[PDB]
């Protein structure tokens, strides 16, 4: 029962209640630059705005709660991000992009403290990451992961670590740009919180930063703010770098 | 609190790591009879369409306001997302074929209203957008301002929604044709199994289409869901053509 937990909330106890895996926002963005050659095959692409609105959807499904214990859970996950083209009637409104992010693993719900810092979460799991294109916009790619969350005070750290198995032929040099491991860091600030999400890749030079601010507007919805800056932001832009400012809202942060 | 009623749901709080669900949410392995090729010969792979797809639904409500016009009112939003994917289209890199987008904004109404037996539990009025996310030449969209009603009598639940087309259809002009002004809700408790159907019929066309399903728990959290469609309108791209249409999958939530 902690803020944050993703497993500790998926092994919590009314039909009709969903959970959620990572946050759900939904925020009016502009980016510095538009990868237009990428999507160079969409008829709309020359007229493209960098004006859009960014969403992303992120569910937890608990299908079986005590495969391995009292404390663990064979879970699956899906996230979803959608960039938008709303302004941009003159070419109808479309999506320039989604991810769709399916997950499969065993979790576990724990209490190792070490150093005033409490091992929360691990997770072990497959993890596909597509963009439901066909050729060439497609784009795709498989891991094998392990997230580890751990919280201390108003602070909270996730690594999530991954090996590459399988075809990567839509993308084979993505481990260039997004690494092998992507870190979290939450930070609580009253009821406010400051977040950073990210990947470098140190032998290549590659990487790329999500930094938040959220704070409750209401018990309902919370006011976000968001800028993202470097490389892969989306798997069409996985080796394409831009700066992006967005606002909007947000229904749940990291913790 | 009542099993069906999305507003009575939605009224109570929990814990704020608790979304609340607002349609039925699902992943199934479909077969449909015939992949409408014709609607989609933009795409660069559309020949090479296989009849074979997994379709899912996604479907959320979000109270915005509790209590806005006294204790058993809601101010809220929902979101239904629908996709129809080309998994095992691998010549093709499996794309998506069509995509749904559904957002709504809401004023609900928790009720006790019982006449003839039946009780009128939900009563809701709000915008309802639905588009594909597409552009010329395959974008289809409509607006809509609508009334769900939702009663139930035993075993028994009964959701009627009809609306109003509202502003532009120039993507597909004709779409009240296939989908009518109203769509039926059908739900039947069998022991712990659901039997649902969906559907919308317009009588002075003689367009329609039907979606019925069954579902039973294997989990606190998860149903088993076997799905049959028929008819017009399974999704925007689709509404003006006809297709049989079974999938079998899981499910989170099923109607009641
Ligand atoms: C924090 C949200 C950013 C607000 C910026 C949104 C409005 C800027 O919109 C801009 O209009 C231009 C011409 O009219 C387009 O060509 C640009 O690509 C588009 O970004
Ligand atoms: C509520 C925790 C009771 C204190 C016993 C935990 C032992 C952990 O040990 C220490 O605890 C300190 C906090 O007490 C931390 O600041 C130290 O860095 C940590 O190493
Ligand atoms: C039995 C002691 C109860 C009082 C605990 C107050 C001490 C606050 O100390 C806190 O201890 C936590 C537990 O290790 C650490 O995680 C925090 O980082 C630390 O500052
Ligand atoms: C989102 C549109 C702006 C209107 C603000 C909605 C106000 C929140 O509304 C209400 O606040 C009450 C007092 O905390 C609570 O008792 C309710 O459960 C909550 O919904
Ligand atoms: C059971 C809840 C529905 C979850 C939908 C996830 C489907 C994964 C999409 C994969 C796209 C490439
Ligand atoms: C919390 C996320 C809600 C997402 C709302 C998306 C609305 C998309 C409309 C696109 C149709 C053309
Ligand atoms: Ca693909
Ligand atoms: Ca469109």
């Amino acid at each position: 029962a902690v803020r944050g937990s993703i497993i500790a909330n998926m092994l919590q106890e009314n039909p009709f209640t969903l959970y959620p895996y990572d946050t759900n926002y939904l925020i009016y963005t502009n980016t510095s630059d538009l990868n237009k050659e990428a999507i160079s095959t969409y008829n709309w692409s020359e007229n493209a705005r960098k004006d859009e609105v960014k969403f992303q959807l992120s569910l937890a499904f608990p299908l079986w709660r005590g495969i391995l214990g009292p404390n663990s859970v064979l879970g699956a996950s899906y996230t979803q991000k959608s960039w938008w083209q709303l302004s941009n009637s003159k070419e109808s409104s479309p999506f320039r992009e989604t991810n769709y992010e399916p997950q499969l693993f065993l979790g576990f719900a724990t209490d190792y403290r070490f150093a005033g810092w409490t091992l929360r979460d691990v997770e072990m799991g497959y993890n596909h990451d597509s963009n439901g294109r066909s050729d060439p916009t497609s784009r795709s790619w498989n891991r094998l992961y392990t997230r580890l969350m751990a919280e201390n005070g108003n602070w909270l750290v996730e690594v999530k670590p991954w090996y590459v198995i399988g075809s990567t032929d839509d993308n084979p040099d993505i481990t260039k740009y997004m690494g092998y491991y992507q870190l979290k860091i939450g930070y609580h600030l009253g009821e406010a919180v400051l977040s950073a999400k990210g990947q470098y890749n140190w032998n290549t030079g590659y990487g790329g930063a999500e930094v938040g601010l959220s704070y409750p507007v209401t018990k309902h919805v919370r006011l976000y703010t968001q800028v993202y800056s470097g490389y892969g932001e989306s798997l069409i832009d996985y080796n394409f770098n831009q700066t992006r400012v967005g606002v909007g809202v947000m229904l749940n942060d990291i913790f």
